């Protein structure tokens, strides 16, 4: 909509009061013209009509409880752009200031969220598994990430370019829950998973068996449930980039931690140079140590953390 640049203020999902971009014509709009060509947001309105109607409000205050999901996928949104450009120097997803646009009440008590191919959805979930899944920016940079995969590499959402697919939106949504630096973890949704139990999540990164999901290659999914297996095989991707981070000793294989800069740095390299649409596992690993050796040379400590991440995850 045309009209003029304003802020807001409102409560998130956790009941934490922040500014917000709008934009004023008759109404005060969920619109954000100060990054790229605009961060919107819609209403869904419990139905699955996409995307809903943009988020309208009369006097520039989002303090209903109605408007948390809002204000948290507008705010969160604008964080994320905000990571890939001062981190990457990457503008919105497709690199070239594409608008980033959400709709929030997705449904009804909908435990889930995802990216369409065109924009973000969000469900409020049903009280017991999910509170409003934009309330996490975890869950809002993981899915802003498939836009950019989808935007670069181009990783086919099926078995191992899936679940490396899976672990670039894990790994990203992580860096910018850290880059927000509000309560940073290696989990994966714990801030809108479960209200009655304290501590869990979806998905691990640091220790992707305490959900189940395999930590090396030898127990990797060879089934067809979950499309090969992307949520469940991210766990061995996960893992490897956890160590290269944070180092450790994992299965008797040590490794140097570098830190999550540079694991970004290397990680978004091979996304963006090096991953092609049907890479496997193995091809991650080379991309990787070609990715560290670019930035860093090849007899470098960056080089050796990740050959020795992705041997103890048994990835050669
Ligand atoms: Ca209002
Ligand atoms: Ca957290
Ligand atoms: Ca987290
Ligand atoms: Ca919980
Ligand atoms: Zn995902």
């Amino acid at each position: 909509i045309t009209g003029t640049s304003t802020v807001g203020v409102g409560r998130g999902v956790l009941g934490d009061q922040k500014n917000i971009n709008t934009t004023y014509s008759t109404y005060y709009y969920l619109q954000d013209n100060t990054r790229g060509d605009g961060i919107f947001t819609y209403d869904a309105k419990y139905r699955t009509t996409l995307p809903g109607s943009l988020w309208a409000d009369a006097d520039n205050q989002f303090f209903a409880s109605y408007d948390a999901p809002a204000v948290d996928a507008h705010y969160y949104a604008g964080v994320t752009y905000d990571y890939y450009k001062n981190v990457h120097n990457r503008l919105s997803y497709d690199g070239n200031n594409a608008a980033i646009r959400s709709s929030v009440h997705y449904s009804q008590g909908y435990n889930n969220a995802f990216w369409n191919g065109s924009e973000m959805v969000y469900g409020d979930g049903d009280g017991q598994t999910f509170i409003p899944l934009s309330g996490g920016i975890d869950v809002v940079a993981h899915e802003l990430t498939h836009a950019v995969t989808d935007y670069t590499a181009g990783l086919i959402y099926q078995n191992e370019s899936g679940a490396i697919n899976e672990a670039i939106s894990d790994i990203f949504g992580t860096l910018v829950e850290f880059y927000a630096n509000k309560n940073p973890d290696w989990e994966i949704g714990e801030d809108v998973y479960t209200p009655g139990i304290s501590g869990d999540s979806l998905r691990s990164m640091s220790d992707p068996a305490k959900y189940g999901d395999p930590d090396h290659y030898s127990k990797r999914y060879t089934g067809t449930q979950d499309n090969g297996g992307v949520h469940i095989n991210s766990g061995i991707i996960n893992k490897a980039a956890y160590l290269i981070s944070q180092g450790g000793t994992h299965y008797g294989v040590s490794v140097v931690g570098i830190g999550r800069d540079k694991l970004g740095k290397i990680f978004y390299r091979a996304l963006t140079q090096y991953l092609t649409p049907t890479s496997n596992f193995s091809q991650l690993r080379a991309a990787a140590v070609q990715s560290a050796t670019d930035l860093y040379g090849s007899t470098s400590q960056e080089v050796a953390s990740v050959k020795q991440a992705f041997d103890a995850v048994g990835v050669k």
